[PDB]
């Protein structure tokens, strides 16, 4: 499932990520956009040997198992398949763990390299919460 720029955000307001550690939501939509372009089955294989999964490319070395990750952890004890849904609820719930474990949306590259430090609150203009 593609979603729209307002459908996600919805959502993400929902599931609890606006403000969620001081995060406004247009970081995550602005993260979605630039990951996945909003397209819930994005995978991408990294040269590393693991795979980004979703909406927001949740990585198979630390945070989901998909049985072929060599050396991995499961921070989030779900396949990376649960990722995939057309429901964001797991990916959501996955993103609030990575986002609460030091570094911010700094895990999420995308984010780094091109929402940190812009306006974000754009990516929300013309959506209603
Ligand atoms: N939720
Ligand atoms: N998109
Ligand atoms: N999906
Ligand atoms: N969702
Ligand atoms: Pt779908
Ligand atoms: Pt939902
Ligand atoms: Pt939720
Ligand atoms: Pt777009």
């Amino acid at each position: 499932k593609v979603f729209g720029r307002c459908e996600l955000a919805a959502a993400m307001k929902r599931h609890g990520l606006d403000n969620y550690r001081g995060y406004s939501l247009g970081n995550w939509v602005c993260a979605a956009k630039f990951e996945s372009n909003f397209n819930t089955q994005a995978t991408n294989r990294n040269t590393d040997g693991s795979t980004d999964y979703g909406i927001l490319q949740i990585n198979s070395r630390w945070w989901c198992n998909d049985g072929r990750t060599p050396g991995s952890r499961n921070l989030c004890n779900i396949p990376c398949s649960a990722l995939l849904s057309s429901d964001i609820t797991a990916s959501v719930n996955c993103a609030k763990k990575i986002v609460s474990d030091g570094n911010g949306m700094n895990a999420w590259v995308a984010w780094r390299n091109r929402c940190k430090g812009t306006d974000v609150q754009a990516w929300i203009r013309g959506c209603r919460l």
